[PDB]
């Protein structure tokens, strides 16, 4: 707490929630998530950061566990990034749905028009900023 939290000592915004779950059900949920990545064309794993990702060549999306502090990095591609939160075991479904909101949102208008996208998990609200924030977005 020495640095990073100044004003905020801790986060205020959370579930303070526990973990239910023994950790065989989240090793085979794993194991499971791997080979959807195997078999999944245009998806790479990176043990560094234990993370998936989707690129389209105009723009790069990846997706995270239900922890998103890993969705900020310091590297930019020049393209239009979209972070995107689900959990592992409903990680297939999310990318069956979500990319078909993309496609879709694509279709009548690029992605790359606005400068910040994020998605949300399905039972999650997601919305997209023109310049990253404004009363202008979009929102599937």
């Amino acid at each position: 707490m020495a640095y990073g939290k100044s004003r905020y000592n801790s986060y205020r915004k959370r579930s303070f929630n526990r973990s239910n779950k023994q950790r065989r059900e989240y090793a085979q949920e794993m194991d499971r998530l791997e080979k959807a990545f195997e078999n999944l064309d245009g998806w790479y794993l990176s043990s560094m950061k234990d993370s998936a990702y989707k690129d389209f060549g105009k723009y790069e999306i990846r997706l995270s566990n239900h922890s998103a502090d890993n969705k900020y990095h310091d590297l930019e591609n020049g393209r239009l990034i979209v972070n995107i939160k689900a959990s592992k075991l409903n990680f297939v479904d999310i990318i069956e749905n979500k990319l078909d909101k993309i496609i879709e949102k694509i279709d009548k208008l690029d992605l790359d028009k606005y400068r910040f996208i994020n998605a949300t998990n399905l039972e999650h609200d997601i919305k997209c900023y023109y310049k990253g924030f404004k009363t202008k977005k979009e929102v599937i």
